[PDB]
């Protein structure tokens, strides 16, 4: 009968204090020795690691404690484990502010609370009965499969082609069955479309509840036909009691793992982490009552939308289920967030400034904290990156409208004209536009380049509003104390690196003190208007690149595999890094968020890190980039054909491909237009 | 205990006849004559001139009977009551596929079903006790204000500015409760910001249910306050088994009515049409524990935020609660997609085509119905314009990746130089891009200016990509029979109008068969070059306005008001339609659903229409539209006062400017750009 508002205890709990997480060691219970030894050692090493966690269990909030799945048969008796969980350090008498996890890996048929008093802790499991599951306090979790193993990318087949051998599959063992059974065989036999259904279990059908249908073979057995398979089919047991299963869990978390799109019959079920995330837009939820239609509705889709739910599918499984440590920050984050507390902040990439012999405004940080957890409880939990984390800004933050800055929210707005609007010159004496005054700051690698480093540094002085340069000395050995850096108005940080990556470009320096960035060569020479321009163009387009260079991709239809093309085109599909404006935000995500598997290609092949940014972005918003001018050139065969490997590795990760054309590049309004003399242009070589 | 798996027939529904609904007339029933007038008469209004609704009872889903708030003191006893309804011709033995609906409009401390059984009928009332609430199956609904009655948004103050007089303020009458009322009484006397919290009713205070706290005085005396606040409090009743009382839902209603945004105290409560909407996005629901924690937490908030959610809060006001023919329609809605069917498509206008004396491939329609009403459930329910009606074709449709038409899903896509890029020899020759390929159409007013346009419609005779010609034609007089109009390759149909009205180049004319419309005057000229890169610019921006005419609106300090500009600037802020590209999907959104005031004024002052179409844009997409060339002119003071007054007057509707600024135009990629020989540009003066 408890629920969150009246069995949970709020006062150890300020929203100004963080979310502390004390963690009991089973080791030091009864409960260790027959614990399963793999969901031991990954949730003992995720804890360990994790960091919400402290040893001060005076300040803690939350305790936590693994009864988790037990060795077969189960030993202990409901009384034992009873007696042991009131018999805690700080089960104070009632057993407030603790969440009971029992991960589900091998037994499907195992339900060890079922008899125990919990008192008022919370319960985490991926099995329940109505009569214990206690919605709003209790969680239903994801089975932990990928124990002590990788949930590698490379074995998951592509999103694309979107139809497959079979339109839907199942396979299981055992009033609407008999109409669902009879319906499904008819389906079968009129062979419009090809499908496989298999009421009974060859290999030894594994144990099951009473009313549950069973699970045919191994794990494998089960992925080599789902890989084959666009629709993946899910009938819930007949038990009205019986809220989820482990099966059905097991079931979901293998279609989503292969691009298999979920069918679910029953609307009676509660998936996993429901209370947060839109299964809708993943999976297929039809009454029992319509499975008569299915066929027609299935045959009825049309394949930009099923490519869609396909792939938020696959989001949502890589955030939430593949890996013990992405679901104990799922149930973490959900207690957080029902208490209403903010998430941790990202770490940033402290560095070693090496010193040298030769206003600016940095930008508020953290002013959305309560608004990203609560009001942006959609776009954090079913949009990219996730809720785990917690960003200074976002291009996403949402802009306020023209009359907000006339009317009282004018703090840093420089209207052109004082909201007269104008030409050239008043353009030109204020940034105006949407979003409060701005600066910028310059990242620069260098290596082995150290004269053409100081002449384009030169180049720099008198930028208008340039916050300060940090150069990446990405070289083994130290800069000559002989050599005398320029002056050019504002601060030059040099930061060490340990050791030699392109990678090294895209850290979030903590010398960084704004949103943009402006990412150049040590080599490349830009004009000052120029850069002007597309910082204004960024301004207005936050979320996307906005660089000079551009590039595109093109298929290889011999060999039905993708290219990387440099030469004109009338259309474009990249912005390479080498001059262009981006957010830091994608510096985070970059860094600590993309796939490992991507940096150590970067590292192994020095090449190809603008490509992976540009993939990234396109993932993020499924827009493409921007080009701001008519220049092309701002002045080998491997440096060729690595590209190409990139390309279809990074393809291979993903996938799909991100990358989308544009037809059209950006210039400045009154760019070759005949005025009149009452009136200038507002740059004179743009 | 019936849930809408058990206690519901699907029989009688198929997902392909439509959605057909029967409603009892309670006239002829004994409810009917102890009705609330005012309710009744607007049910019977609104049912009437609903499209769902059918006089066959043999084919009905659904059967609607109201017994609604009846007059006090009540009359008829529940037995009563229960037998009238085991009476009805359709109430075959239990009931199945009814809903009985019960609107308050003036006590909130009637309940006529809690000794009543509905057998396995639905309810949809604003109050209801846990005993004898069925989540998923019954309804919570608004109450009914504005009976017989206008919701004009006249009297609504304006969003901005942001703060109000009083932080937030409270008025009710009556162990969490002493603390609340203490930290608040606290609060108000720190003056840290200023509050209006009573506790006492000097107006006598309105009945309610023996837990609840009481509503002070009239309707307008407290409108009068809520219009200076900036949060409106609600504080649940103590009793937990009151789920939800008319008495909040009031609160909630007049909140968002005045833009004060709500701030609810305990998470037990069910808002209306709850299971449909994210209330987090318009208002604050904070544990009573936490009470000692709101002042701090109010205070935090940024303005950006605060705003967005009184923006959401206008629209769920507007679209689900102001008027009984809303609340119809969303019960409906409701009912409808649970039982998952699409909605009834919308009208389009059937015209009269003047005949005349002297390959076109049409875009498929209607190809989302399930994924709309199902997949994109939280767009579209929490995203204008609503899930009322069905589109043929919406500008948010997914696009698919580049490699799904190589790979099967190639249909209708054109890649340029067959997916290998080129220069322009290769752009022309196919329309390349993201999405497949396509035509547009072309809509050109007339009005006393007969030759012109015949020679502007020579101009036409060329464009490649044209499906057909529609002339408005707007002028009183059919056009004279001695008038040959000339021959283009391409059919032209003139089509007549009713009444003069410059919202008759808005209108979805049954005759355009294609999602694109080029909007263009007939005396204004434009070479076929820069259409065609306009075209392609749409292409990748459809949910754009995409045109060559520019202007930007201005600030006006002494007077505190907006003007209308048409120099050249630096900076634009709309595009007008005599010349631009949209997608038909804002012309449905023009003339139906947009406000009528518009339109009205359109009428009366017989400018203004452009600034209209650019607003509603702006209002939906929140981005600014597109400019494409250099050209500013493609060839009075009361025509530019008039726009002045329409502005401000179109301001005053929508509660805020919606108009962004952009700084910057379009053009093709290589555009005055020194090529090689070996290439070739993509246009000429392009
Ligand atoms: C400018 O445009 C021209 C014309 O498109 C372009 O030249 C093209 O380059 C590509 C890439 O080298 C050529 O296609 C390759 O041809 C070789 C055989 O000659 C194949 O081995 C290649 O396939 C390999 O790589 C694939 C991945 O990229 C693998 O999937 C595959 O299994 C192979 O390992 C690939 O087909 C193409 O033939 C030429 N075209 C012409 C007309 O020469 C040029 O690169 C562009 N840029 C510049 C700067 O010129
Ligand atoms: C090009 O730019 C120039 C310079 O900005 C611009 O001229 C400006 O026009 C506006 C509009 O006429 C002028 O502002 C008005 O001034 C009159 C008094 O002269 C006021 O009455 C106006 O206020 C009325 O209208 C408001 C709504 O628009 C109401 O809220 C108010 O209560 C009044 O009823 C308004 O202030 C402005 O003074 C001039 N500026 C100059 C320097 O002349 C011109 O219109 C632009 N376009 C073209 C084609 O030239
Ligand atoms: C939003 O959250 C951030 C991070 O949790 C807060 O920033 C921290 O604030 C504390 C207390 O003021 C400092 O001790 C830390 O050093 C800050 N961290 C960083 C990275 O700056 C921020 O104060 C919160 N803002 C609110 C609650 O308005
Ligand atoms: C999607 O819904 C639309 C509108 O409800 C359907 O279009 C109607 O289809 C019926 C039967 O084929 C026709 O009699 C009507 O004339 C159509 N209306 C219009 C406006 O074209 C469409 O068939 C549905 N598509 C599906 C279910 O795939
Ligand atoms: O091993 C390397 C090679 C290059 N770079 C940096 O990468 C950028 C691009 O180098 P380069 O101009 O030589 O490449 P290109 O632009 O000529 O293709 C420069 O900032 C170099 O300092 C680097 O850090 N390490
Ligand atoms: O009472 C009117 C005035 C104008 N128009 C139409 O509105 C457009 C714009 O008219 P006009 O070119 O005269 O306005 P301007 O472009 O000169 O400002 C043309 O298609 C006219 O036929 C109309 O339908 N009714
Ligand atoms: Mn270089
Ligand atoms: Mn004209």
């Amino acid at each position: 009968g408890c629920r969150l508002h009246n069995c949970f205890d709020y006062s150890r709990c300020p929203l100004t204090s963080g979310f502390p997480v004390y963690v009991y060691d089973s080791d030091q219970f009864v409960f260790g020795s027959y614990l399963d030894p793999l969901v031991k050692q990954a949730f003992q090493a995720t804890a360990r690691a994790n960091v919400y966690v402290t040893e001060n269990a005076d300040i803690a909030c939350l305790y936590v404690i693994l009864v988790g799945e037990m060795q077969e048969p189960v030993v202990l008796r409901p009384a034992e484990l009873e007696k042991q969980l009131y018999s805690l350090p700080h089960w104070r008498t009632d057993g407030h502010n603790h969440v009971i996890i029992n991960l589900s890996r091998k037994s499907d048929t195992q339900n060890l609370l079922y008899n125990v008093s919990t008192g008022r802790a919370m319960v985490a499991q991926s099995t329940f009965y109505t009569v214990q599951y206690r919605p709003g306090f209790d969680l239903v979790v994801s089975p932990l499969v990928h124990a002590m193993s990788e949930p590698n990318f490379m074995e998951i087949p592509p999103q694309v082609p979107v139809k497959r051998k079979y339109l839907f599959t199942f396979q299981g063992e055992k009033d609407y069955d008999d109409r669902i059974i009879a319906t499904l065989k008819a389906v079968q036999d009129s062979k419009l479309d090809q499908v496989l259904v298999e009421f009974t279990c060859k290999n030894q059908p594994k144990p099951s509840l009473p009313t549950e249908w069973a699970l045919c073979g191994e794990r494998e057995d089960r992925l080599e036909l789902l890989k084959l398979s666009t629709f993946a089919l899910i009938i819930t047991p007949g038990d009205p009691r019986l809220v989820i299963s482990s099966g059905c869990a097991t079931r979901l978390f293998e279609a989503l793992e292969v691009g298999a799109v979920p069918v679910v019959l029953g609307e009676q079920v509660q998936l996993p982490y429901q209370d947060m995330l839109q299964w809708n837009e993943a999976a297929l939820v039809v009454p029992k009552p319509r499975v008569t239609e299915v066929h027609f509705l299935l045959r009825s889709l049309s394949d930009s939308d099923l490519l869609a739910m396909r792939r938020q599918g696959r989001f949502l499984w890589e955030t939430y289920f593949s890996t013990a440590d992405s679901i104990f920050n799922t149930v973490l984050a959900m207690i957080r967030t029902r208490i209403q507390i903010p998430a941790a902040p990202i770490r940033e990439e402290a560095a070693a400034e090496i010193p040298h012999r030769s206003p600016p405004y940095a930008s508020p940080r953290y002013l959305r904290n309560f608004t990203l957890t609560v009001t942006d409880f959609y776009r954090s939990w079913n949009c990219a990156p996730g809720p785990f984390h917690l960003f200074p800004h976002t291009p996403f933050d949402p802009v306020l409208p023209s009359e907000a800055k006339f009317l009282g929210s004018g703090t840093g707005f420089r209207p052109i004209g004082g909201g007269a609007g104008g030409s050239g010159k008043e353009f030109q004496a204020a940034l105006g536009g949407n979003v409060p005054r701005e600066q910028f700051t310059v990242v620069m690698l260098t290596y082995e380049r150290e004269e053409v480093l100081m002449n384009s540094l030169e180049r720099l002085n008198g930028l208008p509003y340039l916050n300060k340069v940090v150069v990446v000395w990405n070289s083994p050995k130290l800069p000559s104390e002989d050599l005398l850096w320029p002056d050019i108005g504002v601060p030059i940080m040099v930061v060490r690196t340990e050791k030699n990556s392109l990678n090294n470009r895209f850290l979030p320096w903590n010398e960084i003190e704004t949103e943009a960035i402006l990412s150049i060569d040590d080599d490349a020479h830009l004009r000052h208007d120029e850069i002007m321009f597309g910082f204004r163009v960024w301004r207005e387009a936050r979320d996307r690149i906005v660089g000079f260079p551009g590039r595109y991709h093109a298929w290889d239809i011999p060999h039905q595999s993708w290219l990387y093309n440099s030469n004109y085109s009338c259309e474009l599909s990249m912005v390479l890094t080498g001059a262009a404006f981006f957010h830091k935000y994608y510096a985070y995500l970059y860094s600590y968020v993309m796939p490992q598997a991507i940096r150590d290609m970067v590292d192994e092949y020095i090449n190809c890190e603008d490509i992976a940014m540009n993939f990234l972005v396109s993932h993020i918003t499924r827009k493409p980039p921007i080009k701001v001018t008519s220049r092309w050139t701002f002045r080998d065969d491997s440096h060729f054909h690595e590209r190409h490997k990139c390309i279809n590795f990074f393809v291979k990760v993903y996938g799909y491909m991100p990358l989308l054309y544009t037809q059209f590049r950006v210039d400045s309004v009154l760019f070759k237009t005949r005025l009149p003399h009452d009136k200038t242009k507002c740059f004179k070589f743009i």
